[PDB]
């Protein structure tokens, strides 16, 4: 491509792995919220959190396939595996897996850093500490903040917690 | 679950493959998006076109979640697997292939309401005849104009139809 | 100066350098400006692109010309030397030429990253970052969609070509 | 924490020094401004300014023990030294004095993007270009600006400098 | 100073003592707000109360400060302590300790009010009466209400306690 | 050219060497500008001045560009030359250097008139007239007063003349 410039096939290819997971992210986040959907379920502010985060990752998958086209890169898709549970038991439960789920990510995107700073490519390294760091510290902090809240009123066995929690913490 | 009524597996089972095509739908969607994106093809209203509609086809989806959840019954997500094709070669080959897909997804709708109607699902009918029929038909007609219109042209090989294709009827 | 602190004379000439050359560029862009201005090309829209990054290369400069004044460095200027060509021959070629300006500018901006990264200036290096590198990447991916289009159209032998171009795109 | 990752102890025990040097900052500047809020020295826009930098170097400290938090760390305070002196002498010498201050903090803050950097934490290392490396960079300049003018006044002994100077760059 | 009039040494050494108590309780505050902004304690609203305390401590002594400066005295300003805990160990306990400093910040008003009385100095006794007694007064008051509300809902033991206190009277 | 009319080759030829002294004139300004934002400088609204400057001596080298295309004459451009001086030395000092720039643009566009009346080009002579020979006159007399006040005001040896003159004049 005649754009491309200073843009190494490792960092290309890492792209096209991040963009992967952010799509299994989004996946795995739209999974959650139609569980607490269910009928047998139903905190349905819990859903609409869940469904709020799976558009988000959305947008991330697409501001990477934005970078790789504006640097010369060529985009390839991969099938977006479907989520390890169909179920996911409980409010605090399901939080704590969006936590490993968040700093699988994380890492992945840190492990992008390295190779980018590997091949002295400061335009991507900087893409990657303004678009993606920092909005994955936020987000698994308040993911932190929140599980410490529900396991300290007693979740799930307390009845009362993910239902209090999705009305407080959560509208 | 005490909310399921006249729901059958085969219907619930159906919606299940519905969801999955839709998703995959909106992943196809996707890939043409950011295909129109790239430097050596830059039409960028084909792929603001294919991104609205990779959003659409998403709430597609999610609109039939909740009517699996109204209903009692239960999400079974699957892989979303990667589109057939990496590069779409053109505007109107992308369009020819959009509308292959429209039409796959219809009549995989047109057999869901087969089901739903051999198990006297009315509700289940009318919810497909509502939110689905109508707005698969304008879309296969309206892709179905807009290759007419490349391939009268002369598109691709006339290098002027896609760019003015892009700012007329994608403007 | 009683301000410079970990500012080496190395980064101090390398900005110097791309003062310069961004000042270079403004001139080149100056002068594709008034090229299409000529009643013999006559591509108004052309020309005010053109003109425009004329402007913002000089913004450029200029803001260098602070960072250097911020950081206790002393600007010293050279001779803006002419362009090149005093004749553009077509919308085409002269993009064509704009895409080869902006990756020589491009590629002086990481080596200047280079330099203030070997000195361990952090405030350089973010400074470059910020300011100057994505702008870079976005103006390269710019020009390479616009060539594209422009060739795909058969531009310059086919006489339509960049005049649709400039009324469709440039305007 | 189940929150922290890829966070350092040391990057969290320089962290924990940046917090009590903003600290003590502010507190050298609230020193300042009520120093010349004293009747025999009563330039009281030199005081206002002294006073807004003490609330500024408040938040930089708050913004540190925030990010502490956010990546996992565990704020410990100190003791907030008192400042070096009692009197600043005159306003010239004042801004002197703010000067080396700003120049040691700044130090600190590179040592601290050091200690990040060669632990691999690049959210760290741009937490910090973002929010404080340009922030001293501007207030160094400024007040090398400031100094320069008082001393080419004639500060502190041409009686109406300082006077003057407090009416038109500090109002 | 020639504005210094009735204001005795007593009363100027006093008002710096309690300079350097606000400046103490300031940071008391700021300590007990970003203890429960970490992860693994999460009341925000316990945060933001206790965050804003410190602000408002921090006025406390710039007004006093303001004083001594107004009455001729001279500002002598100390080591600001580090408070006596790191972890404040649940919102209740933060609270009664919040209590404790209160009370003892009133008693050393009282005597700092029962000095400048001694001395005769109406404008000093009533400047602690109109700026420091009736709002420490309800203060305490707050404070006690507040720990009567917790204790009896079972803070820290019942988790459901803090979390409906933090979202109820801290919002 | 089908557009030139009555336009010699020496007029063509004068205004090419008016384009570049007015780029020169920009060029002189530029480094008197950034010269006062240097710390050890710091008149700030003389370097807002001359930045200002820059600007318009740039859009009157444009017009000339713009008039040269209209008539069907040819731009043929220069290398822009570094200014005689790194170091403008003084405030006084550098309105006295811009006085002798603008008076050598005066006589290159009373030269330039000359050209174009001998060649009895009255749309030349009075373009001139209109747009460049009373904004030259009114710069001059305007540098001329300010060169005035600042040496009876005894710059650049008095250290409160340039200051206060950047505050009021200037502002
Ligand atoms: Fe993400
Ligand atoms: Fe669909
Ligand atoms: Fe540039
Ligand atoms: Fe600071
Ligand atoms: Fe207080
Ligand atoms: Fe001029």
């Amino acid at each position: 491509p005649s754009v491309r410039q200073n843009f190494h096939q490792d960092s290309e290819a890492a792209i096209n792995r991040q963009i992967n997971l952010e799509l299994y992210a989004s996946y795995v986040y739209l999974s959650m919220a139609y569980y607490f959907d269910r009928d047998d379920q139903a905190l349905h502010n819990f859903a609409k959190f869940f469904k709020n985060q799976s558009h988000e990752e959305r947008e991330h998958a697409e501001k990477l396939m934005k970078v790789q086209n504006q640097r010369g890169g060529r985009i390839f898709l991969q099938d977006i595996k479907k989520p390890e549970k169909d179920e996911w038991v409980s409010g605090v439960e399901a939080l704590e897996s969006a936590l490993q789920l968040e700093k699988s990510v994380n890492q992945s995107l840190l492990d992008l850093h390295k190779v980018c700073s590997e091949h002295n490519d400061p335009h991507m390294c900087d893409f990657i500490e303004t678009h993606y760091l920092d909005e994955q510290v936020k987000s698994i902090k308040e993911l932190g903040d929140w599980v410490t809240n529900l396991r300290r009123m007693g979740a799930p066995q307390n009845g009362m917690a993910e239902y209090l929690f999705d009305k407080h913490t959560l509208g």
